[PDB]
This record gives structure tokens, C-alpha cells and sequence, in this order.
């Protein structure tokens, strides 16, 4: 979820990963990507 993607150093996000994060699970009910 939101505080364990954050608290993990990863970002809860809506569409592709960034450069040097990858998907990691999920935040906000689900819809966006923990990208880490």
C-alpha cells in the first residue's frame, strides 16, 4: 500500500515505472504501481 511502498523507498505511481524503479506491488486501492 501507499506507506509501505513510501516507507520501502518506493513511489506510488500511475503509469510506467521511471528509470531505475520497477513494479512492486500497489497503492491506492490498488490502481497505481508501488514503482521501487
Amino acid at each position: 500500500d501507499h506507506y509501505n511502498c513510501v516507507s520501502s523507498g518506493g513511489a506510488c505511481l500511475y503509469s510506467a515505472c521511471p528509470i531505475f524503479t520497477k513494479i512492486q506491488g500497489t497503492c491506492y486501492r490498488g490502481k497505481a504501481k508501488c514503482c521501487k
